[PDB]
């Protein structure tokens, strides 16, 4: 399932992020912001049940309860996901948090075509309850999806109820590469960019979210 | 224009607010929360223009810019709007803030039928630019709309570009009373309750938002 | 008890507030900020008890518990206290909130000397438990103290355990006028300005906090 | 320079963190909280200059300006520092952010005495301006200081103006091991615990801040 959250509010922030004349304080702050907005979108897609409450004037009345806000396992993909996951926690307070690190298998002869043999050098995920939890992998940029797919490779094994992916900008290539392989995946993103260059950088993109937000 | 923002996320919070076993910290915090969510809805309805930005890799590209986030005049209707306006400011940072106080013309013989001759005892609004600003009157509860209409009576005179109304719960009666009189009004609300009793209290409602949030 | 919280961090923000080239977003945001900082100062003066907790490795160990964070009644003095009280709530989540409005008894012949016969036109305070609660009246500016003293006049009657006053800038005159009358009062403030002019405006002051923050 | 920020407000939160009956939402939230409080302490120790501003009524007047809030390089030591650094950013918005990962040189024969040959497997620090920046390394727990010293080993090389260390709980052993080696270091911490066991765990401590906050 593809969800392209391109409303005015989100395209407004996305524009600020794109703009290179946007300093670090603002670039970082916008990541957190979207995190909370896309965090809200995913919320309106989670499993909920109808409940009954009793108002003050004593009137038992129906209501909704997103019981699944109790089964959230967010997975922070360093280094740029951090700020994104910050805003995500504002929507999923009850989430356990996984941390993952991945590096392109250092080749030597610049090759990044469709695959840069990614490799995990850090992994710390809480227990994922099979067919119960809703895993949410966060990473602002999905370019060649080498990273994402490598992370998924491991998550899929846990067999959680649902698997969500939250990115700001993902590439034409990267979105199809993922969904074709894992069609049951709920992929949320704000914009889907046409192409990526021969270095794996997304175009038009927005530069390096990691350095833009940290350095 | 009526906008009933009844998505799962908003009906979820609304349910917590309804529930009388919800303490003050949480009841108040949920008002602020919705304020920011309904603040986001109104944002996706504001006038924006297409802009062009230059990414880092040097790619001039299109984007949206809600220029109207610059022309916002929020109007806080004491006493319960305060918390609501708190979250609203998180969506409209550039807004000037009006403060208003209204009291039912103290009669003596309990009468609240369709009108309780409301009266303004406090008023402090910034300058409202005719046909430029977008006025946003905030008040969680719209019951008989005596208060709202009394406030509008004064705002309409300013002749702003648009006029929005943000309420959590508004009554069948109160919504129609307002829109029939002022059809051009963008009325945002989460739920619209069937009826109000003979004291002007909304049913099923959620009790007194003012005392629930303050006392 | 006078507490002049003039540390670098607070004098830094106070300076920004003083500066007239500080827009509304920043001026307002700094009020909230100080609110939370002065909110922290008052916290280190509240009654607490020593407690014992059991760490994970199973080690019962001592700790402090500011039990009095449970007995807080904040009193928001319109119109400028609002933003200040916003940050104050971030330190005292468990506080009930009073709202008060006061106006100089509209004379005609500009007189503001030592007294401008203030008058309350709005009042909504929760129940204040005698000798239990710690009342905290918030108002960024204490000039002639006509407002403050008028508000206190009513609060003193409740006979709460303690009474705190949180202001950003208070005048030489206003501070002494209050403490001399009510010596048991814990008055917190960042700076105490030399004098106020013949209109009741503080000098050097920082202008109208109300219009600076709202309009 | 040792700074033990053991005020009631900080010992209050520290107590909640110690307490094993404190869930994840609250344990994590308290880390962020302290981050902002200890972030404020360090602020009152930074180099500032006296400035002059012009109030509204037109009165040039003195003020303080912590110019050094412009030269902050925070260094997040995974995995627990994340939440701590979250609150730290609320005090140092203008900071560049370094990320570091360290692992005990996997031996085989449980030995952790005074040194567990630590090893860095991840490092991404922005440029540190020699004798200009104020580096702030964040890590809630300083036990044997193997991690801290290993991180410092690299930071010292940059020769920044000042080097701060922000921890919640640090051990008798770890504090002296660091300051003896690097006496010019400004070490901030809330509590200093007596001893650590033979596994490197602090006593009384508060358990694993990483798993307490993430899993
Ligand atoms: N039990 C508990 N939950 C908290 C507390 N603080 C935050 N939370 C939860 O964490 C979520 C996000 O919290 P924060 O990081 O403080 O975010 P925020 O900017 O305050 O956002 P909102 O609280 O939604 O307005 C909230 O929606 C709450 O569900 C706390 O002190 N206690
Ligand atoms: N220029 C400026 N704008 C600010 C500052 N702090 C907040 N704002 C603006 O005010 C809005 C809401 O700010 P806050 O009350 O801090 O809300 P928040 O919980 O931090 O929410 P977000 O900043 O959106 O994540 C933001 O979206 C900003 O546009 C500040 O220090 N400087
Ligand atoms: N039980 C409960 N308490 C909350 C919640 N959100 C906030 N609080 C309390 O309210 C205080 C201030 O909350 P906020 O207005 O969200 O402030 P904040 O900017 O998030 O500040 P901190 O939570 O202290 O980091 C906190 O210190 C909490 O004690 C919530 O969802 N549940
Ligand atoms: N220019 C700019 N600075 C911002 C903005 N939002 C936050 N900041 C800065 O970042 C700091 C911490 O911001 P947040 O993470 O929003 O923290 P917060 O809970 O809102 O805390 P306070 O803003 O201090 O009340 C602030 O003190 C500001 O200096 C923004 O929209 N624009
Ligand atoms: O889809 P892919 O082509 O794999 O690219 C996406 C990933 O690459 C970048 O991380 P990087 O390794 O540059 O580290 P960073 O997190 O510090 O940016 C980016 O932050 C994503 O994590
Ligand atoms: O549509 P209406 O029938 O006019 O009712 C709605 C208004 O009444 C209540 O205010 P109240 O006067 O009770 O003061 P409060 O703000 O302290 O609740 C409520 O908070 C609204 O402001
Ligand atoms: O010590 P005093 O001389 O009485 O002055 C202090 C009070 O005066 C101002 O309120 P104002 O009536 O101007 O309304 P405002 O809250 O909108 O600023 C100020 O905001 C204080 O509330
Ligand atoms: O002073 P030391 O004895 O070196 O111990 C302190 C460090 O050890 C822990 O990290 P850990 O390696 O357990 O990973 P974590 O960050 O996930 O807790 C802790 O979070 C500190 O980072
Ligand atoms: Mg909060
Ligand atoms: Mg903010």
């Amino acid at each position: 399932p593809l969800y392209v959250i391109d409303k005015p509010i989100t395209l407004h922030i996305l524009t600020q992020l794109r703009d290179k004349y946007t300093d670090q304080i603002n670039f970082r702050k916008n990541l957190v912001r979207l995190g909370r907005i896309l965090g809200y979108e995913i919320s309106n897609t989670l499993d909920y049940e109808i409940v009954e409450v009793e108002t003050p004037l004593g009137v038992k009345t129906k209501g909704v309860d997103i019981t699944d806000l109790n089964n959230i396992v967010i997975i922070n993909i360093l280094r740029a996901a951090v700020p994104l996951v910050e805003g995500l926690l504002k929507a999923f307070p009850k989430a356990r948090q996984g941390v993952i690190g991945a590096s392109r298998v250092e080749v030597d002869g610049k090759e990044v075509p469709k695959d840069m043999d990614v490799y995990i050098y850090y992994k710390k995920i809480p227990d994922i309850r099979a067919k119960v939890d809703n895993v949410i992998i966060a990473d602002p940029m999905i370019a060649t999806a080498s990273t994402m797919l490598k992370v998924l490779e491991e998550v899929v094994k846990a067999n959680p109820k649902r698997i969500y992916i939250v990115s700001i900008i993902s590439s034409e290539y990267g979105v199809n590469k993922i969904l074709s392989k894992y069609p049951f995946i709920y992929l949320f993103t704000v914009a889907i960019d046409p192409e990526l260059n021969n270095k794996g950088y997304i175009l038009p993109g927005l530069g390096d979210a990691g350095d833009r937000a940290f350095g």
